[PDB]
């Protein structure tokens, strides 16, 4: 069954190279994914430890991200909020 887990122990993992997020009441571990990500260097990282739903929903400007970055998102998840 899916590991529950607390903002608090998310914001543990704030940094480049130990990055969780909170999207949509789930939990990834995307510190293998964080030199993959596209676009401009850096955007993902900022929200390494925290609640990101809004950034994934947007990305920051106003676009979504696509079907394909949905399946790429749904691989690194470790558990529930
Ligand atoms: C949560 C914070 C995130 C922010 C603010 C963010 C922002 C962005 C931006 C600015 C771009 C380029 C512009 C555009 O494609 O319209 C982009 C593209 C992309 N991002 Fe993210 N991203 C985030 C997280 C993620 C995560 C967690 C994944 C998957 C593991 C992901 C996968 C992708 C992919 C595959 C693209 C290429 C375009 C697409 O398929 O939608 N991103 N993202």
């Amino acid at each position: 069954t899916l590991p529950v887990f607390t903002l608090e122990q998310v914001a543990e993992h704030h940094s480049p190279d130990d990055c969780w997020m909170a999207i949509h009441g789930k939990v990834y571990d995307l510190t293998p994914y964080v030199p993959n990500h596209p676009g401009p260097a850096g955007m993902m990282l900022v929200w390494c430890g925290q609640e990101s739903t809004e950034a994934w929903e947007t990305k920051s400007y106003g676009e979504p991200h696509s079907s394909l970055a949905a399946r790429l998102l749904q691989r690194y998840l470790i558990g529930t909020l």
